[PDB]
Formats: C-alpha cells, sequence, structure tokens
C-alpha cells in the first residue's frame, strides 16, 4: 500500500544527455543514434534573442561553432539543421546506449518525468503534467534547457517534451522533440505570460480512486449525478469538462471499488462546493490533479519497465 | 525556479537490480561486485514466519536453492552469508554496472530516493523521509522487498535503506545494508506497531526558507522566539525538538535570505497557530516535511 508521485526510472534517459555549447552559451543536448537535439535558442546573443532572425543566425555558424561532449568525451559535429525551435547537430557517432524510443506530443492532462540537467549531467527526476494551459510547473534553473520529459512503455522511451523557457509566474515553458511549442509561446526576449489555469478533472477523479483503495474513504456519499449536471458545476470551479471518454477511461477503476464514475463525480461536487471540512486525501489538503487514470493504475498494480 | 519532490536520477541502481528466488518466495536484490544483497526472509516459508529461526533456516540451504536473475541471465550462486538481517549471495560473475557506492546508515529526516522494484525490474522512482518514529512512507506492494532507497550527491550512490516488510497502519519498515533495521522492528510475522510519529521541524523550517527563495513573504512577521519558547509550543503540535544542531544547519539559508533561524521559527509558531487561511505555499496546503536543509540548497541553487 502507499501512493506517491512516482516518475520513471530515467536510467535509459541518462545515457543520452550530452552538453551542448555555443559561445558562451552552454545548455543540454538528447543524444539518439547520431544526432544531438537541443533548443535553437543555443545560438542567439543576448541581443539576438530580442528579436532572432534564426534562419539568419544559423547560416552564419559552423559545425566547429557547437561543442558537444559526452561525458569527457568530444562528439565530432559533422552537419547542423534546424526544425521548428529545436537544433539538431549530426555527430559522427552514434550513441550505444541508444534505447528504444520515438518522439511524441502528448495532450493537456497527460502526465510525465523530467530529467532535469545541468552541464550535460542529470542531477534530478520528478514528474510533472502538461496543464491546460501548456505550461508545466516544473523545477529548472540557470543551464536547464535541453532537460527532457519522457514516458516509458515496455521498454520504449516516449520522448515528449525539452525545456526552453520560464514564464513569470514561475511555471515553464517547452517544445516537443520535433520543436513545436506547447502553448502560445516563442524563443524570443519578448513579453509572455502564462494563462489562466484550469485544474485536470478526469484526473482528480482519478486520484479519489487511488484514495479509495488505499483506505480513504469519508468523502464518498450516497449520491450520483449526470455529466451534464456535473459539468455546470466543473466550469463554475474552473475545472475542465469532463467527456464520455474520460468516464470510459475510468471504467476499470470504477469496476474494482463499486464506485461509478458519476457516483464519484457527486463526492468531488460536494468537495468542491463544501470543502473538506479539515480532513485529508492521501495527505494532501489540495485536490491533487497530476495522477492520470493510467498512472494510479500502474502504481497500484506494480507495472515495471 | 520551482520547488518539486525531487528523486536522484535512478540509472546507476537501475543496473545493479537482479531477482532473487528460493523456494516460492522471490523478491529483489542489489548486486554489487561480486556480492548480491537480499532481505534474508527470502529464505522463510510461511509455516516459518512467525518465529524463524534464520541461522538454522540457512544452514539447510545450498547454493543451488537461490535462483538469481539478472535480466535475461541466471547468476551462480557460489556461497551464502548472512549479516543481521540481509543476506549476502556470492555470485561468480561480478556485476560490470557496478557504479562508484557506499552503504551509509541514516538518522531520523534525512531523504532518500527509493527506486521501487518487482521481479528485479524498476517500476518507478520517488522521495521519501525517514520519520522520527523510524518508519518511511512508501509505495511497494507484494514483491517489492529488496528495493533500495539512496542519494547519489557527487557521483558516489550511498545506498541507505533496504525494503523488508509493511506495518499495519500503511508505512513501512527496513534496514541498513548492513541488515540492521531501523527503528524496534523484527523480521517475523509478530504483532508489531509503529510509534506515534512526529513532523520534522527542521525539514519544516528548510522548506519555508524555499518558499521565501523562490519568492514568497505572506507568512513572515515582526515577532521572533527564544529556542526553548519555541520547543514548548512546537511540541503542542506534535512537532520534533528544534535543537542547536538544527538551529547551525539552517545558518546558509538564514544568511542567504537575510531572516534569522529564529525568526522564521516565529512563522512557524504563527502557522501552525493560524493556518494558511486559504493560502498556499509551494503549491501546499500543508506544512511540507519532507525536504531537508540539504535538499533546499541542492534544489535552489
Ligand atoms: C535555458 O537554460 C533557460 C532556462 C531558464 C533559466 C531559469 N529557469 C529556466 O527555466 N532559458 C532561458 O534562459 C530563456 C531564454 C530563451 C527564451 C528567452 C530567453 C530567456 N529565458 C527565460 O527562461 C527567461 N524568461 C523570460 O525572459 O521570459 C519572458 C520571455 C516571458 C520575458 C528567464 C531566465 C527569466
Ligand atoms: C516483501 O516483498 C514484502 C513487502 C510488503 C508486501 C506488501 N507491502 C509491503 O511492503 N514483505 C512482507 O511480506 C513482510 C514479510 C517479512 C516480514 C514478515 C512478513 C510479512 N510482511 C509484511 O510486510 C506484512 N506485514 C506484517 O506481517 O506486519 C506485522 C509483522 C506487523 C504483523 C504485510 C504483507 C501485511
Ligand atoms: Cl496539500
Ligand atoms: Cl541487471
Ligand atoms: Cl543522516
Ligand atoms: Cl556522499
Ligand atoms: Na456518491
Amino acid at each position: 500500500s502507499g501512493f506517491r508521485k512516482m516518475a520513471f526510472p530515467s536510467g535509459k534517459v541518462e545515457g543520452c544527455m550530452v552538453q551542448v555549447t555555443c559561445g558562451t552559451t552552454t545548455l543540454n543536448g538528447l543524444w539518439l543514434d547520431d544526432v544531438v537535439y537541443c533548443p535553437r535558442h543555443v545560438i542567439c546573443t543576448s541581443e539576438d534573442m530580442l528579436n532572432p532572425n534564426y534562419e539568419d543566425l544559423l547560416i552564419r555558424k559552423s559545425n566547429h561553432n557547437f561543442l558537444v561532449q559526452a561525458g569527457n568525451v568530444q562528439l565530432r559535429v559533422i552537419g547542423h539543421s534546424m526544425q521548428n525551435c529545436v537544433l539538431k547537430l549530426k555527430v559522427d557517432t552514434a550513441n550505444p546506449k541508444t534505447p528504444k524510443y520515438k518522439f511524441v506530443r502528448i495532450q493537456p492532462g497527460q502526465t510525465f518525468s523530467v530529467l532535469a540537467c545541468y552541464n550535460g549531467s542529470p542531477s534530478g527526476v520528478y514528474q510533472c503534467a502538461m496543464r491546460p494551459n501548456f505550461t508545466i510547473k516544473g523545477s529548472f534553473l540557470n543551464g536547464s534547457c535541453g532537460s527532457v520529459g519522457f514516458n516509458i512503455d515496455y521498454d520504449c522511451v516516449s520522448f515528449c517534451y525539452m525545456h526552453h523557457m520560464e514564464l513569470p509566474t514561475g511555471v515553464h515553458a517547452g517544445t516537443d522533440l520535433e520543436g513545436n511549442f506547447y502553448g502560445p509561446f516563442v524563443d524570443r526576449q519578448t513579453a509572455q505570460a502564462a494563462g489562466t489555469d484550469t485544474t485536470i478533472t478526469v484526473n482528480v477523479l482519478a486520484w479519489l480512486y487511488a484514495a479509495v483503495i488505499n483506505g480513504d474513504r469519508w468523502f464518498l456519499n450516497r449520491f450520483t449525478t449526470t455529466l451534464n449536471d456535473f459539468n455546470l458545476v466543473a466550469m463554475k470551479y474552473n475545472y475542465e469538462p469532463l467527456t464520455q471518454d474520460h468516464v470510459d477511461i475510468l471504467g476499470p477503476l470504477s469496476a474494482q471499488t463499486g464506485i461509478a464514475v458519476l457516483d464519484m463525480c457527486a463526492s468531488l461536487k460536494e468537495l468542491l462546493q463544501n470543502g473538506m471540512n479539515g480532513r485529508t486525501i492521501l495527505g494532501s489538503a489540495l485536490l491533487e490533479d497530476e495522477f492520470t487514470p493510467f498512472d494510479v493504475v500502474r502504481q497500484c498494480s506494480g507495472v515495471t519497465f
């Protein structure tokens, strides 16, 4: 028993992290097969960042302007190209530690593990959710760019995030590994802000199921509701709408616990309308929304990789 | 900026996890050089578990009674010995992935990462703390025994915990890697219960300093306190005493923020008295006590 915020084991990703330096800027790259991926803003000076013409800045650069280090070993850059907001550096050596992998783009509400890195060296791992406002609530300092987010399935690493920027509220923005930003953000020193966020309803329900599985049941009640009625409450409390597909995804947890999704929605309704009355759920006084239904099933059943 | 419950990257430990089977029992082992460390209860049957005589049970085992599997490879056991509550299985092949490592026994309040494993394969990694009552608040199912806790400050793995059992309140108990239990627990199916737990005061103070570093000031106040008056108040809320050692270790964070340690203690006093009144601190509506002063400096700097 027990329920913790759990990250994927990070070993398959640690073997891919390298250091990339261009000019006076150092950050991290991801070395897969014979390519290193990193944020394209590595090529900018502070003045360039105010209004970069990345196209034009890059033709100015040569292979030798990029210094790539895997541990203490330098990798020779033999080509370079840009894909959206990601720079691709072709190297002369294929990474012998390349795992089975693919590049995926995640949807808001989905979770992933972040391997925070500095100077090409992994320093910590934690679990995040892509917020509805397309930011993540990360923990990142100077030199963290190029750190990546990922999930694992059986033996396949799905890379979904590369870190680029911190917004003024202290939350974080980045791209998929094809260099497309999550959210309406740009890699430029110009005014930008996180939008108003919402709570990920289907994940709150998943966590309430995790709580019931772990013996926390005080918030259960005799009542049920309808998808229509609950979604009016959700809108009132800046919760994301709950869709029939969400209800179906939670089906396994409903059968396991005896609490239908709309039965649990009536519990959530009363928690939103009345608070927790001084009590806690799985050690929290807030409603937690960064566990997905799949996260709950995987942790409560011991899935391995 | 930002502040998260951050574990160490697990790869150096993933490369050490193996599966150990004896009889019908399977759990995890830690393969370092030519030795596999695992909980000695792997040799027990159901009938044995109430009052096992581990010395008598082990003398009856042959090396070939232990099935050790590293991924798809069976490792050959060539010797075995018991150290306290850990079994050390000597194997014919040294682990080529053995990292730089040491064994450390930790004190209550210390934090570490746990790599939860089943059948020798990793499932996930999370952060824990040794509670004042010598339990940890883990996430562990059947088959998780032999999963380990560790820190990796610098490039050296410090192994500090091996998992053995779950207590009736749903918390967890285990040993250091020399096989000595944390707390008064024993690897026997006899009635046992954790003591009343308390809150790790020095860690709450560290986390309040983290909140100030990240730009929060709403909980600060114009007051200070003596150390003894703070402890008299804090203990009424089942907080651990704050010692001069703790005041000293908070010095660097005090210096960085410009808030004297006993000034922050007066903030904590007021928070215990008032609550948060609908506010949060670093995304929490409860006072968090599983970040140490060392952890705050690691993550914020
Ligand atoms: C890459 O290592 C770095 C990561 C940052 C450093 C602090 N925490 C992080 O997450 N990224 C940057 O330094 C980026 C850089 C590319 C986009 C524009 C450049 C500045 N920047 C930032 O993250 C700053 N944020 C902003 O300037 O935000 C606005 C553009 C909205 C003003 C941050 C360092 C204040
Ligand atoms: C090893 O894989 C396993 C881990 C457990 C399983 C559920 N969650 C865990 O953390 N450990 C055990 O099964 C141990 C075993 C060795 C000590 C005695 C045996 C039972 N046990 C337990 O964890 C049980 N707990 C108790 O029996 O607790 C008392 C000894 C206090 C009665 C648990 C399975 C109920
Ligand atoms: Cl909380
Ligand atoms: Cl292995
Ligand atoms: Cl310690
Ligand atoms: Cl150390
Ligand atoms: Na109900």
